[PDB]
Formats: C-alpha cells, sequence, structure tokens
C-alpha cells in the first residue's frame, strides 16, 4: 500500500517479493536490559527456524515524568534492533500505547490516573496524553523499518481493542483511525497488523474507518490452570479458525498475533515451572501443527522468552518471575524439550514453501485414514505438494491407534504403508504427512515420517526425516535410480523399486540410518536425535547470519551438536562454527562446502575427521572450571533502621502533603476529607508511607483504615513509636478494612499515625470504558472513633520526587518510598562505616523494616554462561515478612514469606559484574510484633554452559550520592 518491501495477498506475506511463512516469538526488551543477553535471545530464536520477533514498548518506563520521553542506556530500543539485525531476525513492533503485558498500568504511566477522559477512547484528554509518546517511540521505529534497511516488517497500533462497557460506543472507528495515523503521521510505513483478543473481525480490511491492513486475533486455546498440568479439557482445540478467518478478512494472510506459548502465574500460584509442564513439547506438537492446518501464515509465540518483572515493572496479580513456561527460560536456557520441538517445526515451516501455496480443506474422519479416531486435515496442492495434518479426534487422548492412509499423489492415489505394516499415533502427537514434496527439483511423492530440513549441496542434497519411538514409516521418490543404506543395519529397511519410483519402509531407531537414492542422501532418525540437529545459515560476505531470505535459507548447513548452534560461516579454508556446550559434544557437519579444509569452533581451531559419507566429525571438550561463590550469610552487613518515621524526634516538614480537596481520579470519587491517592501527588510505585497528625482528645478508642495495594498487598500502622497491627496480605484482597485500638492517649498532646502500605502495581486496562487502571492506590477510608475525619491532617511519600525521580538510570519504577531508597543508599557504596553490624538473618525483635548493605566479589571465569540465583529459604511455615533485594541499585527480587512462591531469583549478568564488586541491598519489613528474619540467604548457581556470547559489559550503575531534595 505505502510501499514495496512487505505485501501481502491472501496466503502469504512477500518479503521483497518473494513469500515467507513468518514464525516469531514475543520478546520484551524491558523484561531483560542488557544488550549483550538481547543478541543472546534473538541468536536462539533464529535457531528454532524462527525469522522474527514480536516485542512490546512499556510507555510507564519510558515516560514516567509527563513531558519527558527518555528511551535512553537500558530502555534504547536500537541496540535492540541492531541485535534483531546481526541475529537475522525480522521484528512485528507494538508499542502499544496499551498494551496489557501483565505489566503495571498494562503499560500506561500512573499520571494517567489523573487525566480527564475515559482510557483507550477518542476522548481528547487521552489522546493528548499518548501523543508525546506516540511521536518519539514510533519515529524510532520509522527509522528502523525494513524500507530504511531496519529489520523492522510490521507494526501494531494498540493491544486487543475487542470489548468495551460503560457508555463507550465500542468499537469506535474514529479511535483506531487516530492512533493508526499517530504511527503514520510519524514516518510509520510498513503494513498495520492487529491482534484481536478473539476472532471477532474488529477493524479488519472492509470495515471502512480504522481498519487495518491485515487482520490478526490471539488465542490462549489451553488456558491458564497450571496447577492440573496434564488435564485437557474436551473442546478447547480450536477447529473453526479457518472457517472464521474466511468470514473476517480473507484478502489478507491467516495471523495469530498472540499464540499461547506459556501461561502467567500470580502471586500464591503453583510456580512456572508448572506452567511449562501444561505448555510443553506435547502441547506444542498437537497444537502448533492444528494451527498449521489452518494454513497459519503469520504465527507468533507469547511468549517466547520471558524475563523478569524487575523494579517493579509488573502488574499486582504477578511477582517477580516472568518466566511463563517458556521455550527460552528466564535465565536464559533452553534445556526444556518444548525448546527443541519448537526447533522440529520451525525448520520444516522455513524449507516448506508449498505449504504456502496449497488449498486447506475441512477436517475430516474419514476418506485420508482408515480410523475416525483420527482426525486428517489435508492442505491439496496443485503439483506444488500437500500437506495432512494428522490428530486423534479426541484430541486430548492418549492412546496408541495404528492406521493407513489414503493420500492423492502425482504418481496416483495410493493406500500407505504399500509394503506392509501400519503407521501409528501414540497418544498426544501430531504428525505432517506430506506429498509431491519437492527437495530442489527431486519429488518426493510421499513420506509419513515429517521433515526436519533439506539442503541442496554442491556434492548432492541431504533430507533429514523423523518420528517417534515405535513407529513405522514409508516413503517413495520420484527415480530411475536405486536405494542403499550407507550407514547402520540393512535389517528393518525394506524397499521396492517400480519403473518411475522406489519405496522405502523403516522403523524407527535410536541408531541412525542413512539411505542413497541417486543423488539424495536421507537421514532417518527418531525424534530424540533430531533435537541436536541444527539447520544454520551459512554467511559468506561476513560473519553474520542475515535474514530469512530464499538464497541465504537455501545457504544453510546441517550440523548436530548439543545445547547450541547459534551461526556458521566460510571464510577461505576456514569453516567457523559458533555454539554453545553444556557437556562434552559430539559434533557433525553435513553439507561442508568443498572449499573448506579446517573447522573452528568459537574461534579455536578444533581436529575433525571426514567419514565415507562425506561427514565432518570433531569433539568439543567440556571442562568447567571452579565457579567459587560467596557465602552471602558471611559477608560483613551493615544495617540501618529504614523506618525512623516511628521515632518521635522524626520531622516530616519536608514531606509532600495530602491536602487535595478534589481528586483528579475520575473512576472513584473521594470518600475521605482530603484525596489519599497516590497518584494524585505523582507516586505510582513501590512501598507507600502516609503520616496522619492529630491532637488528641483523651477520649479516642479506635482507628479504622481502608487501605489498597492491589492483589497480594500488606499494611502495617503504628501510632508515634506503638505498633498498632498488620495486614500480612492475601492474593484474595486488593484492599482492606482494618480495625486497631489504640492505647490511651494524653489530651492536648499531638500523635502521628504512620501507615506503610505495599503497592504492588498498577492495575491493568483490558475493558475499554472500565478505567480499571485508575484504581487508586493508598488509603480509600478511615475513622477516628468520635472524632470528626478532618481530626487528622496527612503527609505521604512515595520514591523521592514522585514523577520527577531521581534515578533517570534505572528508570520511574525502580525504588520506592522507604526511607533508605529515598536516600539512594540502596545504590553501590551507600555511606554505611558508621552503621551497626547486622545481617538479614538476624533480622528483626519488632515489628519495623530493615536495611541491609553488604558487597561481594566475583571473579567468575570469561567464555562461561553461568546463571545466578539468589536463594531465600522457606523450609518452614515463616511469620509475615516482605523482602525487596537490590543488586548494584537494580531491584531484582520481590519476596513475601506468606504468600509465595518464589524463593530463587535469577538476576543476569550485566546486573550482575562477574569480575568484580557487586552490590546487595535488602530491605526487611516485618509485619508481625516479634519482628522477623530471613531463615537463610544464598547466591547459587545452574550448570555452566561453555558459549560462544561476547563479553557481557556492565550496565551503568551510579553509585550512591547525597540528594538534596531528600527529606532528612
Ligand atoms: C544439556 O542441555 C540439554 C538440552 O540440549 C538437556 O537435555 C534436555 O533435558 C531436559 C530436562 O531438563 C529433557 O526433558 C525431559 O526429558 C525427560 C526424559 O524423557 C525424554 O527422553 C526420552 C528418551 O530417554 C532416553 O534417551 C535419552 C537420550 O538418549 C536418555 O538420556 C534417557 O536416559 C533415556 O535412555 C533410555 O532409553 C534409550 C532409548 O530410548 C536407551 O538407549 C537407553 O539405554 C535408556 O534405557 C523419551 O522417551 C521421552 O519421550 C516420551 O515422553 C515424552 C514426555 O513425557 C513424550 O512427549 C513422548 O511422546 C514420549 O512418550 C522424552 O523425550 C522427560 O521425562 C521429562 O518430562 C517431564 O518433565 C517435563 C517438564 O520439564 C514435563 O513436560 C513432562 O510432562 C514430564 O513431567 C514429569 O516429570 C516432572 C519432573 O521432572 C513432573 O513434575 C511431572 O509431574 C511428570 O512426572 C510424571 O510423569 C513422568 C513421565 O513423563 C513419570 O516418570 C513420573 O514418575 C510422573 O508420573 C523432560 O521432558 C530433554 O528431553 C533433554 N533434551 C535433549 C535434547 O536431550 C540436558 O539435560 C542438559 N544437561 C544439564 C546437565 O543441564
Ligand atoms: C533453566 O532455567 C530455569 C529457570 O531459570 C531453571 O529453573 C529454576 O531452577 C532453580 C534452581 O534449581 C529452582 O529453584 C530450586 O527449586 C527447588 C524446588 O523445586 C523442586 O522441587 C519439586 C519437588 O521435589 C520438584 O518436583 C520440582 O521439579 C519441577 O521443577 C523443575 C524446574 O526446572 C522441572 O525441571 C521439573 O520437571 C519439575 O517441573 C523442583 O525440582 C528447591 O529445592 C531449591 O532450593 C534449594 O536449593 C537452593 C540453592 O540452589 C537453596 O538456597 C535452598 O535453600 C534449597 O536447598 C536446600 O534444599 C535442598 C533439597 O532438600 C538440599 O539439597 C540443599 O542442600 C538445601 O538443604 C538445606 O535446607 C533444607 C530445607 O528444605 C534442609 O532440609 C536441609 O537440611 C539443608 O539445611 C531451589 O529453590 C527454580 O524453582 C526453577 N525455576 C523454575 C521457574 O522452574 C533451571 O534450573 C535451569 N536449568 C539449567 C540446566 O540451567
Ligand atoms: C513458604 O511456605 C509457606 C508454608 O507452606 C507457604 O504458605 C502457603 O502459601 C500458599 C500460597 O499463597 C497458601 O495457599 C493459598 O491460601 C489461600 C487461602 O488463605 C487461597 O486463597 C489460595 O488459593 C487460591 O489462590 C491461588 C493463587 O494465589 C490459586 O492458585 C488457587 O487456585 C486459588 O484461587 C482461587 O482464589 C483466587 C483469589 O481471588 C481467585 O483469583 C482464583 O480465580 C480462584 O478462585 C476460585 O476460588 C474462590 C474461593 O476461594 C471462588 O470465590 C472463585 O469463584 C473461584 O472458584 C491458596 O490455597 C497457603 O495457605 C500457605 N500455607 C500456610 C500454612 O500458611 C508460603 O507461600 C511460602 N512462601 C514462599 C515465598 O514460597
Ligand atoms: O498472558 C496472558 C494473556 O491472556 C490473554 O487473555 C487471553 C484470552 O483468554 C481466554 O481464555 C481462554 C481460557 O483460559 C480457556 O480455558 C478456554 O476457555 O479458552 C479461552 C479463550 O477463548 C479468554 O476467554 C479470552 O477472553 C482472552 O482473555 C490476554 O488476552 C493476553 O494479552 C495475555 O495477557
Ligand atoms: C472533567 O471535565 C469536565 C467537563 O465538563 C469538567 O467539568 C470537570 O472539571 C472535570 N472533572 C474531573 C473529575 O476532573
Ligand atoms: C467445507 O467447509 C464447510 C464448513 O466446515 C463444510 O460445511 C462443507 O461441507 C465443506 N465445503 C464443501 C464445498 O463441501
Ligand atoms: C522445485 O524447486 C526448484 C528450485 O530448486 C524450482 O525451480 C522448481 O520449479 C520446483 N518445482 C516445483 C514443482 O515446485
Ligand atoms: C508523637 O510524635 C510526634 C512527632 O512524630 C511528637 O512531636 C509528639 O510529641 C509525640 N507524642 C508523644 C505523646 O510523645
Ligand atoms: C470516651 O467517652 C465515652 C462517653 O462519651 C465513654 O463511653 C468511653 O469510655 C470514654 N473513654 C474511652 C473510650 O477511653
Ligand atoms: C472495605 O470496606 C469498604 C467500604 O465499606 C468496601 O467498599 C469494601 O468492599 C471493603 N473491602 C473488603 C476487602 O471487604
Ligand atoms: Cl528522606
Amino acid at each position: 500500500l505505502l510501499q514495496k518491501y512487505v505485501t501481502w495477498d491472501d496466503k502469504s506475506l512477500f518479503i521483497n517479493g518473494e513469500r515467507i511463512m513468518i514464525f516469531s516469538g514475543e520478546f520484551h526488551p524491558f523484561r531483560l536490559p542488557v544488550k549483550e543477553l538481547q543478541l543472546d535471545i534473538f541468536q536462539k530464536v533464529k535457531a528454532l527456524g524462527f525469522n522474527c520477533v514480536s516485542f512490546y514498548v512499556d510507555w510507564a518506563l519510558v515516560e514516567g515524568k509527563p513531558g519527558e520521553y527518555r528511551a535512553d542506556g537500558i530502555f534504547d530500543l536500537e541496540p535492540f534492533f541492531d541485535a534483531a539485525s546481526e541475529a537475522g531476525i525480522y521484528l512485528l513492533a507494538r508499542p502499544g500505547p496499551y498494551i496489557n503485558a501483565e505489566s503495571s498500568g498494562g503499560g500506561f504511566p500512573g499520571w494517567l490516573q489523573r487525566v480527564n477522559g475515559t482510557l483507550r477512547s477518542s476522548d481528547k484528554a487521552y489522546l493528548d496524553a499518548t501523543d508525546n509518546y506516540v511521536s518519539h517511540v514510533a519515529a524510532t521505529i520509522a527509522k528502523y523499518q525494513i524500507t530504511n534497511g531496519g529489520p523492522i516488517i510490521l507494526y501494531q497500533p494498540e493491544n486487543e481493542y475487542t470489548s468495551g462497557c460503560c457508555g463507550v460506543e465500542f468499537p469506535d472507528p474514529v479511535y483506531m483511525q487516530y492512533v493508526e495515523d499517530q504511527a503514520r503521521n510519524a514516518g510509520v510505513v510498513i503494513p498495520l497488523i492487529n491482534n484481536d483478543a478473539s476472532a471477532s473481525g474488529n477493524n479488519a480490511p472492509g470495515t471502512g474507518k480504522g481498519a487495518v491492513d491485515i487482520y490478526g486475533h490471539d488465542s490462549y486455546p489451553l488456558g491458564f490452570d497450571c496447577a492440573n498440568p496434564t488435564v485437557w479439557p474436551s473442546g478447547d482445540l480450536p477447529t473453526n479458525f479457518r472457517t472464521l478467518h474466511l468470514e473476517q478478512s480473507p484478502t489478507t494472510p491467516y495471523a495469530i498475533v498472540q499464540f499461547q506459548g506459556g501461561s502467567y502465574d500470580p502471586w500464591g500460584g503453583p510456580g512456572f515451572a508448572a506452567c511449562s509442564e501444561l505448555l510443553n513439547n506435547e502441547f506444542e506438537r498437537v497444537f502448533y501443527k492444528n494451527d498449521f492446518s489452518f494454513q497459519i501464515a503469520i504465527m507468533n509465540l507469547y511468549m517466547i522468552f520471558g524475563g523478569t518483572n524487575w523494579g517493579n515493572l509488573g502488574y499486582p496479580n504477578g511477582y517477580t518471575s516472568y518466566d511463563y513456561g517458556s521455550a527460552v527460560t528466564e535465565s536464559r536456557n533452553i534445556t526444556r524439550e518444548k525448546y527443541s520441538e519448537l526447533k522440529l517445526l520451525g525448520n520444516f515451516a522455513k524449507v516448506s514453501p508449498g505449504y504456502l501455496t496449497a488449498s486447506p480443506g475441512n477436517l475430516t474422519t474419514s476418506g485420508y485414514a482408515d480410523t475416525t479416531d483420527l482426525t486428517v486435515t489435508p492442505l491439496l496442492g496443485n503439483s506444488t505438494g500437500s500437506f495432512f495434518v494428522v490428530r486423534h479426534s479426541d484430541y486430548s487422548s492418549e492412546e496408541s491407534t495404528s492406521y493407513k492412509l489414503r493420500l492423492p499423489t502425482s504418481a496416483g492415489s495410493v493406500t500407505i504403508p504399500q509394503l506392509g505394516g501400519t503407521l501409528t499415533l501414540n497418544g498426544r502427537d501430531s504428525k505432517i504427512h506430506v506429498t509431491d514434496y519437492n527437495v530442489s527439483g527431486t519429488n518426493i511423492i510421499y513420506s509419513t515420517a515429517e521433515v526436519f530440513t533439506w539442503k541442496k549441496f554442491a556434492d548432492g542434497k541431504v533430507l533429514v526425516l523423523y518420528g517417534g519411538a515405535g513407529e513405522h514409516h514409508e516413503l517413495a521418490i520420484s527415480t530411475k535410480s536405486n536405494v542403499t543404506v550407507i550407514e547402520g543395519s540393512e535389517s528393518g529397511i525394506s524397499s521396492k523399486q517400480t519403473s518411475s519410483s522406489v519405496v522405502v519402509g523403516w522403523d524407527v531407531s535410536t541408531t541412525r540410518r542413512i539411505i542413497q537414492v541417486g543423488d539424495l542422501k536421507i537421514l532417518l532418525l527418531d525424534r530424540n536425535s533430531a533435537y541436536n540437529y541444527w539447520v544454520p545459515q551459512l554467511a559468506t560476505d561476513g560473519t553474520s547470519p542475515g535474514f530469512s531470505t530464499p538464497e541465504k535459507v537455501a545457504s544453510s548447513i546441517i550440523v548436530k551438536a548439543g545445547y547450541l548452534v547459534r551461526t556458521a560461516y566460510l571464510k577461505g579454508s576456514g569453516l567457523y562454527l559458533t555454539a554453545d556446550f553444556n557437556a562434552t559434544t559430539s559434533v557433525e557437519v553435513i553439507g561442508v562446502p568443498s572449499t573448506a579444509k579446517n573447522l573452528f569452533i568459537n574461534g579455536d581451531k578444533t581436529s575433525h575427521t571426514v567419514d565415507k559419507n562425506g561427514i565432518w566429525s570433531a569433539t568439543v571438550d567440556y571442562n568447567a572450571p571452579d565457579i567459587s561463590l560467596p557465602s552471602l550469610k558471611d559477608l560483613d552487613w551493615k544495617y540501618v533502621d529504614t523506618l525512623p518515621e516511628i521515632q518521635s524526634s522524626y520531622d516530616d516538614s519536608l514531606w509532600p502533603a495530602a491536602d487535595l480537596k478534589q481528586t483528579k481520579n475520575t473512576l472513584r470519587s473521594l470518600t475521605t476529607p482530603t484525596s489519599l491517592y497516590s497518584s494524585d501527588y505523582g507516586f505510582h510505585t513501590g512501598y507507600l508511607l502516609y503520616r496522619g497528625h492529630f491532637t488528641a482528645t483523651g477520649n479516642e478508642s479506635t482507628f479504622a483504615i481502608d487501605t489498597q495495594g492491589g492483589s497480594a498487598f500488606g499494611s502495617s500502622v503504628w501510632l508515634n513509636g506503638t505498633y498498632l497491627g498488620s495486614w500480612t496480605g492475601l492474593y484474595a484482597n486488593s484492599d482492606y478494612n482494618a480495625t486497631y485500638n489504640l492505647p490511651q492517649l494524653q489530651a492536648g498532646k499531638t500523635y502521628v499515625i504512620t501507615v506503610v502500605i505495599d503497592n504492588m502495581g498498577l492495575e491493568e486496562n483490558w475493558t475499554v470504558g472500565e478505567d480499571l487502571m485508575k484504581t487508586p492506590r493508598g488509603i480509600l477510608n478511615f475513622l477516628l472513633a468520635g472524632r470528626p475525619s478532618s481530626a487528622i491532617s496527612w503527609k505521604l511519600t512515595g520514591n523521592l520526587g514522585g514523577e520527577d525521580y531521581e534515578d533517570k538510570v534505572r528508570g520511574p519504577l525502580n525504588e520506592g518510598g522507604l526511607y533508605a531508597e529515598r536516600q539512594g543508599f540502596h545504590q553501590p557504596e551507600p555511606p554505611s562505616q558508621n552503621w551497626k553490624s547486622s545481617s538479614p538473618l538476624e533480622g528483626l525483635s519488632e515489628a519495623g523494616i530493615g536495611f541491609y548493605s553488604a558487597s561481594f566479589d566475583l571473579d567468575l571465569p570469561k567464555g562461561w554462561d553461568v546463571p545466578l540465583f539468589l536463594n531465600i529459604g522457606n523450609s518452614t511455615t515463616p511469620s509475615p515478612y516482605r523482602v525487596q533485594v537490590y543488586v548494584n541499585g537494580y531491584q531484582y527480587a520481590k519476596y513475601i514469606s506468606n504468600i509465595g512462591p518464589q524463593t530463587s531469583f535469577p538476576v543476569p549478568e550485566g546486573i550482575l559484574n562477574y569480575r568484580g564488586t557487586n552490590w546487595l541491598a535488602v530491605t526487611l519489613w516485618a509485619l508481625d510484633s516479634a519482628g522477623g528474619k530471613l531463615e537463610s540467604l544464598e547466591l547459587s548457581y545452574t550448570t555452566p554452559v561453555l558459549t560462544a556470547l561476547g563479553e557481557v559489559e556492565s550496565v551503568d550503575q551510579p553509585k550512591y550520592k547525597k540528594r538534596k531534595g531528600a527529606y532528612h
């Protein structure tokens, strides 16, 4: 429409005039703010066979102060985009402004609680608030479009603009058109795509004003019940998605912009390990192959890598981890079987252009397979090849089912297997069988075994096929040549030659076979062996793989290795692999160019041997050095009391007065004399403190108070130094009505009620019109019994300066309102030289909040990727306490003893300095009158990986400096 690089028709996108199946993964830059680790993820996605990444930008992190857009240092998108280019990954840009994303505010900054208008509407007040963010983010995105030689190919305005309520005329075409025009005005010319929350046709092509270019929708068919990871409920596998597609947007390629790749987990939930069990390899092979049955042309997995909700960036229902049970773990590892299984499907799609041109039919329980226990969805092509998606009709069935097929081919319709026996489908599995499959001029008449990849080399063609354990398979090839077994046993392989073909039956074995048929070699593998193969692009013009274009796709080699193969390139007589190893690994290379004499692995010349089939073999030795980690309990811990407010000497004259008579919040009108909503005063994040001054009459009995912090929040209350009590919190409570009994008060004396409240993050805004992101934080109601409420005069604080936030490097959400945070003592080199020596393992003996500081050195070896974790013990039922941990000033753990479930907090290299000094700052809030303490505090590691990654540069870690605007 507006450019010629990215076009489309009814079947697929075209990139530079060439069809492409977009297989993508969701990855949020703000959840992993270390540039070199961003490259790591990109390279791990490219190794799946993927060609694209989808990303959100969080507005709340980059416009914390209204009118000051800051996307610099750790929030800079440019290194993220350059890393995408370098890895060979296209991008789908999704800057919002609304992103949902289990993020604070759904991406909206807290100052939107002061906007006089419906959020996500055509109300001028809301739209004007978005203009500065969008003109900055979209101009940056504009500079990195594919039209300007960048990686960005698609843009998403808004997010799941799908349900409205409460007097909003949904869907508002004036709204979606304005949001679209914003992007275009900033120079975005690539196609716009939407992500309808269900397949409802909203803003599709043909709907007039506010229509996007490509209609997309999202789908989370297996749901979020991570507690029952083996239960696949009846009818939850979608079957009508093609039917809906043809009703809703038949002129554009079929697109699912967020397809389930994991699950969220709330405070108190079963944990993300459970989520990875639900959204595991079996889920992938059934549910993703099912999306291929609808001829999906654009497919993005939410999430491929989740990362971490550091510095309070997350929404109140979620905790620090955003692992998400995704194929790449929060600590960046790719050990989960779901990664390897996904690699098999992504590589198949990468080399199968006939998939895009075929004609999809409706699913059938007869015609193709000889039992109604199986479903077969055909995608039939007129000589470009066909594809048959086989699964159990009862999609959850764990039964083993025998069958035969009738499939139409160019050489007649054939009953398979021709040479005796039956095919098998074992439980929760799905197969993509193929017919007339083009391997660079060689025609595979059919194969029941699934294609992993194929390549044309100088010295012939190679095809890689796999099946699961215990299965019999059959293939047939258009040829005059004979079949011979060139590796492995002749036994178990049957064959038959006709005038224009050869048929070959084989049983799956753990031992690889290789057959040869003319100029085609075919690898016959079990699934588990196929897990260890990789298909990196072979660069000849440099070291980078480049994008997945037809040329560079064809110029790829096949590599059997272990943990990871990142890249390959040819330079003179050297073949250079870059790869990662988590054990001693046999490396085979198939397709070595004839000019290559030597093998290099991560720069090191490695001795190799060529076998009788031309395969290079070499071993890479794995010998991890000593990984020596400090004992955290034995550090020189320094303590300062971070609730000096409850001392009677405390002077709060510099605090903001909570004296606004009228709230700017349109969702909830005031039920107190003045606004005690934190966001009215610029305070959107971390712990909030309120101080209520009053003069006692001497008749005061009780103080009741309604505090609100979001799900799982806690609050504590003191009268001068007298602890009154705490709401210890529950996931079920986002507010709580407390009643406290006061001690006997002295008439005419002044007293101060100090209230500490955990702000868990701002709410999302999923339904347009409900304005739920405006749900306030702080004090909603109070009652000093027998006194008017104007008796109490309130002050409050959140993070120092509120929207004029101090720490421009670490962002507007990172720190909260505690004394130690306000002064900046959570940063490297605090002024702790005259503080008391005490450990958080000794802790507190009364209700209160302690702040603990210590440094520790690491000297971990270069060329090793070693995942590190902070561990807080919970071996027995604890007293109620809350902990934050800052690592060189960055908050990387929020811990609630009594709710959980997280005890293990990964912290990435770049935040941690692996060859240098590191600073821990721990806040310990004891919500109990006897105090509280940590049971244990430990640094640990998991399997070191011999890595190809370059030096991870430490992010900016500004040291402590006295802050002029502090309250002391
Ligand atoms: C270095 O990096 C590597 C990555 O490159 C990394 O390797 C990967 O490690 C992960 C673990 O982190 C692996 O994932 C697990 O795999 C388990 C094993 O099963 C898989 O493999 C077998 C094949 O096993 C043989 O071969 C291998 C390889 O040669 C050997 O190592 C084995 O020892 C074994 O050898 C025997 O057999 C050979 C021939 O077959 C013989 O030659 C040999 O002599 C031996 O006799 C396959 O059979 C499995 O397939 C079957 O099962 C799967 C999954 O159920 C089905 O989908 C499939 O259709 C088949 O039926 C399978 O591929 C898995 O058991 C394990 O699965 C569990 O965990 C995940 C969650 O992570 C769940 O999704 C899943 O549901 C399973 O959950 C159970 O277990 C968890 C506890 O962990 C419970 O929470 C849960 O409730 C559940 O328990 C219940 O069910 C169990 C049955 O499943 C039951 O036993 C329990 O008692 C209970 O009832 C998981 O997927 C991954 O495969 C590796 N990847 C690769 C490429 O190798 C390596 O570890 C790294 N190294 C280090 C040090 O870090
Ligand atoms: C890939 O990336 C992943 C994400 O980054 C990463 O996964 C995370 O890994 C960390 C570290 O391993 C996990 O934290 C640990 O979890 C342990 C508890 O979970 C286990 O318990 C269940 C019941 O047995 C298992 O079923 C469960 O399996 C599930 O989870 C797996 C997740 O990978 C999955 O593969 C499985 O399929 C399945 O779904 C799980 O294995 C927990 O025990 C552990 O705490 C101990 O270790 C810490 C140090 O690392 C200590 O600080 C801590 O105090 C604990 O040590 C104590 O207890 C041990 C067991 O008794 C003893 O061996 C220790 O000596 C020590 O003992 C002292 O304390 C005892 C009190 O209990 C006392 O009795 C003793 O006397 C003594 O005083 C830790 O929290 C984290 O949960 C994972 N996160 C996610 C999201 O999964 C994965 O590792 C990465 N992989 C690679 C290869 O890199
Ligand atoms: C240290 O170790 C200790 C000791 O073992 C750990 O303490 C345990 O921690 C558990 C987790 O916090 C805690 O269990 C919880 O107890 C509460 C009741 O007090 C209960 O509400 C919890 O169950 C719900 O919530 C979780 C998520 O937090 C869900 O996964 C679960 O399915 C339940 O969800 C239901 O309620 C939610 C609340 O709104 C709903 O959002 C959700 O949709 C669902 O609703 C259904 O039920 C409602 C009625 O409940 C109904 O109205 C609605 O219509 C739906 O039907 C969970 O059981 C243990 O109590 C606690 N044990 C002890 C002895 O103290 C501690 O966590 C550890 N610490 C760390 C850091 O690991
Ligand atoms: O990361 C969470 C993810 O949630 C997305 O909400 C998605 C979607 O969920 C549907 O619910 C599933 C349900 O869990 C299944 O049990 C079964 O019923 O299928 C349903 C889908 O039809 C909701 O019903 C649907 O409204 C929608 O909420 C969120 O949209 C996404 O941004 C992301 O946050
Ligand atoms: C919002 O706008 C209306 C428009 O009539 C105005 O009268 C009022 O001052 C504003 N209200 C709030 C709560 O901000
Ligand atoms: C396939 O599509 C529809 C919807 O599933 C089905 O009713 C019909 O029988 C099939 N189409 C034709 C032309 O037979
Ligand atoms: C098979 O692939 C070759 C390119 O290697 C192409 O020229 C040819 O047209 C293809 N044949 C079919 C039938 O698609
Ligand atoms: C309570 O605290 C305030 C200052 O926080 C102090 O001025 C006042 O004297 C204290 N009241 C009593 C009774 O000690
Ligand atoms: C406060 O005064 C009331 C009567 O007005 C009396 O009932 C109560 O006991 C008094 N003292 C308290 C609450 O300490
Ligand atoms: C607390 O009381 C307020 C005011 O009556 C009410 O709106 C709210 O529902 C109550 N909250 C809880 C958690 O019971
Ligand atoms: Cl201060």
